[PDB]
């Protein structure tokens, strides 16, 4: 039951307090938890994860 997710995230990278632009990322995963797993260790802060029904990437 894998699908595509829209990740609303802000760049942490890393410390130096500024107003950040909320960015978006489209990523394949098994679930929301799997998204967080895939992106842990990357210098970003996830605001919200959105499942995208009927969504696809180029090479599946």
């Amino acid at each position: 039951h894998h699908m595509i997710f829209k990740v609303f995230y802000q760049e942490d990278a890393d410390e130096a307090p500024v107003r950040e632009k909320t960015k978006t990322m489209y990523i394949e995963a098994e679930s929301e938890r799997d998204v967080r797993r895939k992106l842990e260790g990357r210098p970003i802060n996830i605001e919200y994860i959105q499942p995208l029904e009927g969504a696809h990437l180029e090479y599946e």
